[PDB]
């Protein structure tokens, strides 16, 4: 038979019948319920720690697992990526990929409105936080063996490779349109990071699924370690519990905002690139071959740091990937059209917010402004939701439809250019402000709300601007030249640029 199929009980006839005869050793095994499936990924050390002070038993022991028809490498999952070519997961992995907390990745395109810009853009968050999740293993792996000396753990390894799976298990629909125009729109006293989702629903994927046994018995410490991993995708003497200050690095694989050189970036950035039809000059395999870690000092007492580093020549690689972040970024990214979508359909699901319910936990309902506050709830709120409100047979949501209904036949407001402030910017604060001033700014009755204005933010490594667009909502003839002569008066009035 397969080890799969086998119950506790089973691997302790199996361990009987192989000679390990003696009752303290079997209640090991019944009571951490170590199934078949974990006992190729058992250690020496582990039979230590689960509590076997043989010795040599233990190497008898492994031995036995050894003569097994199926080995480690017979319980990995092969995944066929287009970006990646083949990928491994280690079983852990895979229990958490299915999940419906994971799953419902399935369901929230990437680019959010880019697919309505970019028909090749219909890529979603899934494949590429399994992307992530490779990349992580493949650096962390390199920077292990390179460098033993690091203590680099095949616990390590996974925490790294699960933080890389989760790091956008907290999106939602439509991506960086949700936690980034709609939430702050509807809950403006709220601050709310993807990332604060991604570490709740993290708990939330682990706890549904009572994964905490089974990364237990795959070789972690659930108490430990999921505050690693947690860390890993939230961030912040030495501020994080998770690992000590020795091991610090690791932090700097999965999410580095620092210096933007991560693994979640090089995956999307790949990806993008491969759905818009768009070349990439970065090679990524390039970059981990020539990874190292080594210290850095900075005197502030001076300070002693492992940084992850790359060899000083392979700088020109580094201004190739810096290129493509421009390059998507500047093409695809804050696309006029795309974000206009966004605003749509931001727009859209605020007029839907106070009618549209769903259930969290106990069965209570939430809106979709306030289902990030229940992880149960949020499982359920994917871009699919677009569908629901536009196909509602309830008649609260006309309004929110006929906006879906506009985007469907390509109806959007129309836009009436972009503009650059020649110096300082704009308060955070001043933004509600905006569409008032332009609609007053005369060179027709132009009201606050038939205009909206999209504020755009433009945005170290070691070794060994803002842009405003202007949208009007209005789309008859007279309207949008009293709206673009508005918008050319505002722009001259605070000093700003002469519109595109
Ligand atoms: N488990 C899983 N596999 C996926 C997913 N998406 C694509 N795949 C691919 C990867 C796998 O190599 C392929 C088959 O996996 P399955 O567990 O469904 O069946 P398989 O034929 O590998 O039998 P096995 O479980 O290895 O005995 O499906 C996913 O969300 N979950
Ligand atoms: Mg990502």
């Amino acid at each position: 038979t397969d080890l799969r199929t086998w119950e506790p009980e089973d691997v302790c006839s199996f361990l009987e019948n192989r000679g390990f005869r003696e009752k303290k050793v079997l209640d090991i095994f019944r009571d951490n319920k170590i199934a078949g499936s974990f006992l190729p990924f058992l250690d020496e050390d582990r039979l230590e720690d689960l509590g076997v002070s043989s010795l040599e038993e233990r190497k008898k022991m492994i031995e036995c697992i050894q003569q097994l028809s199926q080995s480690r490498i017979d319980l990995m999952k092969v995944f066929n990526d287009p970006i990646h070519g083949h990928i491994e997961f280690h079983p852990l992995l895979i229990r958490i990929i299915d999940t419906p907390q994971f799953q419902r990745l399935r369901y929230i395109k990437q680019l959010g409105g880019g697919y309505y810009v970019f028909p090749g853009a219909s890529h979603n968050r899934f494949e590429h936080s399994l992307g992530v999740g490779y990349l992580a293993g493949c650096l962390v792996r390199a920077l292990a063996e390179k460098q033993p000396e690091l203590q680099i753990s095949e616990r390590d390894i996974l925490c790294v490779q699960i933080a890389g799976l989760c790091h956008d298990l907290g999106h939602g629909p439509f991506s960086h349109m949700f936690d980034g125009r709609f939430i702050p729109r509807a809950r403006p006293e709220k601050k709310w990071k993807h990332e604060q989702g991604s570490i709740e629903m993290f708990e939330h994927l682990v706890n549904s699924n009572e994964l905490k046994l089974v990364m237990k018995n795959y070789g972690l410490v659930p108490e430990e370690d999921i505050t690693f991993i947690k860390e890993q995708i939230m961030g912040p003497l030495w501020p994080y519990k998770g690992r000590p200050a020795t091991k610090s690095f690791l932090y700097e694989i999965v999410s580095n905002k620092r210096n933007g050189i991560d693994v979640d970036k090089w995956d999307y950035f790949a990806r993008d690139c491969h759905h818009l039809g768009i070349q990439n000059n970065f090679d990524y395999k390039r970059f981990i071959k020539f990874a190292r870690i080594c210290e850095v000092e900075y005197k502030v007492y001076i300070r002693k740091v492992k940084h992850i580093c790359s060899r000083e020549k392979e700088v020109g690689n580094l201004y190739d990937m810096f290129h493509t972040r421009n390059c998507l970024h500047r093409r695809a990214y804050q696309h006029k059209i795309s974000n206009l979508i966004d605003i749509m359909i931001t727009d859209a699901f605020l007029k839907a917010d106070p009618y549209v319910e769903i259930t969290g936990t106990a069965g209570k309902k939430f809106r979709i402004s306030t289902a990030i506050d229940d992880m149960e709830a949020f499982t359920k709120l994917t871009d699919n939701i677009f569908l629901e409100v536009l196909h509602s047979t309830d008649p609260q949501l006309s309004e929110a439809q006929s906006i879906l209904r506009n985007i469907e036949c390509r109806n959007l407001y129309k836009y009436l250019g972009e503009t650059q402030p020649k110096r300082e910017k704009i308060r955070k604060e001043e933004y509600e402000r905006l569409p008032q001033e332009v609609a007053k700014a005369k060179p027709v009755e132009l009201k606050a709300e038939d205009f909206i204005v999209d504020v755009i933010n433009v945005d170290r490594v070691h070794f060994y601007e803002q842009l405003i667009r202007v949208y009007c909502k209005k789309k008859d003839g007279k309207s949008l030249d009293a709206a673009g002569k508005h918008f050319v008066q505002w722009c001259a009035l605070r000093d700003f640029t002469k519109p595109q």
